[PDB]
């Protein structure tokens, strides 16, 4: 009965292409909860998290697509729409095939902030890409009016970017810890979380900015004592001069070393990054295992069985 | 003693249906001091809340994209307004209560509820949502979805969905379990998002909406609590709209509600849906339901404001 974070990608829950149509999305979330019952089948209790790219990104070009006159939501309020959004697809569809093996229990979604430092270099330096193209009119006047910031595309247009600051704490800790405790299979911290910075006087105030899911899964497994942490994508593992020559799978490594190809650039910031950073801060942080594997073969990945074991030292 | 109580649409946001950020937040924190004034009186609370308003708008801005992209169901879109005005209601309540001494986590539960496939409303909508078409967008969006319209008096064109009546609160063990450890639950956002059972233990997500009044109802009896209350925009109940006489019920049995609903005093648009869901609250468990506005929520809690329904 022993608790872990698994965090899933775009493979669990978005088709091919990234189409967030409610078909695509539902047979991969059939797909993903199907292994999923699996590894509670083998007696794991779970927090599963997601992200949230694709789906955040539709809510905003929808709202920018309405006429001027409509206000759109902050993105905030599209990061808490993501997870009720795919929360729902995974609870839903987790609780059938749980059903579907005699086992009735239900899937709790918890909706959950991240907090962040306004301090954190990514605030001066947004580079997130999130929603439609713009206009060099609308943006410049979007910039003069709200202070965004935006970047050029090449193709043509403007693409607005956000900060990506470094979670600090998980808000919301105690609900998913409650949740957990009643149910082997809790949905949280979907999309990495509502980013809250805190103000003067202890007040909590939501802020437009993305968290990246599996740093803040990686948090997540730390404050609640988790006995593993698990990162599922669509490769094997991790792997050094991926794509490239001397291509080489990790089955096993130690974080001290993992974090030496890091900050040689082996993993790319867009990818591979932020998974092995996760893992290295969970295993210096609590001392026990994280694992990086395929979606397909999560069953062995959690028995250590299957993609990169990070080991302590 | 616990309470449901089902906030309407002034508590989330700013009239003609305004759901700008700094509008309904603003909305909620004045919604939410007020509760927290009910917390701290000793009631624990199941919150519940419509979404009409925020529903439309998400459907508007799913059909403002090119026709091309993924449009998102109606299920998903209820799912997303338990989200949204969930968290808003969320942060605000946790930030009155720490001013107020009480530092605790309010947990927004996704909610779903049980229809019939059968009900009538299925195949006789009436339940407007989202926003005014004109005549030739509205028959376009017929033939393009088989969406079904009623026109308005000023020839406005507005989508009708089922409301089917409620018959389970599927996620109600999840409900009463957050309750246990929070004095302060939101759930049921919308009503809830309507499924129907298939071949199997299959729940099948539908294209309706449910009245938010009437799963209340359903949920506060299914949890046993000890009051359900509803908080709207009057005192009470009216039935007297003359110079003399009380403006608002103070008190009425079940049977006097059901024969001036009987008799059409109450539009199912609006009290219709209300007083149905307190006089079916006070029948099943034959507990006291109370309509009353949610400025004097306080009162209202107490019975010693709005009107009570009483058995009988």
């Amino acid at each position: 009965g022993r608790l872990a974070v698994i965090a899933l990608g775009g493979n669990a829950i978005a088709g091919p292409g990234m189409d967030v149509s409610v078909e695509s999305q539902t047979a991969a979330v059939k797909r993903a909860s199907s292994i999923i019952a699996d590894v509670l089948a083998d007696g794991w209790r779970s927090v599963i998290t997601h992200g949230n790219g694709p789906q955040v990104g539709y809510l905003s070009e929808a709202f920018e697509a309405l006429p001027p006159e409509r206000p759109r939501q902050p993105l905030y309020i599209a990061t808490a729409m993501t997870q009720a959004w795919i929360g729902l697809l995974l609870k839903h569809s987790l609780e059938e095939e749980l059903r579907r093996r005699g086992l009735n229990v239900l899937v709790p979604v918890v909706i959950s902030r991240v907090l962040v430092d306004v301090s954190d270099p990514s605030f001066n330096n947004p580079s997130k890409p999130v929603g439609p193209i713009y206009g060099r009119e609308e943006a410049e006047e979007l910039s003069r009016r709200y202070g965004w910031v935006f970047k050029r595309d090449p193709r043509g247009g403007f693409r607005r970017v956000v900060p990506s600051p470094r979670p600090v704490s998980i808000v919301d800790r105690d609900l998913i810890a409650e949740a957990s405790a009643e149910s082997p299979a809790v949905v949280a911290l979907g999309g990495g979380g509502v980013p809250v910075v805190e103000r003067p006087g202890g007040v909590l105030e939501p802020v437009e900015a993305v968290v990246d899911k599996d740093l803040a899964s990686s948090l997540l497994a730390t404050q609640l004592n988790a006995d593993l942490l698990v990162i599922l994508t669509d490769v094997p593992g991790v792997a050094v001069n991926y794509g490239r020559e001397g291509e080489r799978w990790l089955r096993r490594a130690a974080a001290s070393e993992l974090k030496k190809y890091l900050r040689e650039g082996h993993f790319p910031p867009g990818s591979m990054g932020p998974k092995v950073e996760a893992a290295i801060s969970f295993v210096e942080r609590t001392g026990k295992p994280a694992v990086i594997g395929s979606l397909e073969e999560a069953r062995q990945v959690l028995s250590l069985q299957a993609g990169t074991v990070v080991m302590l030292g």
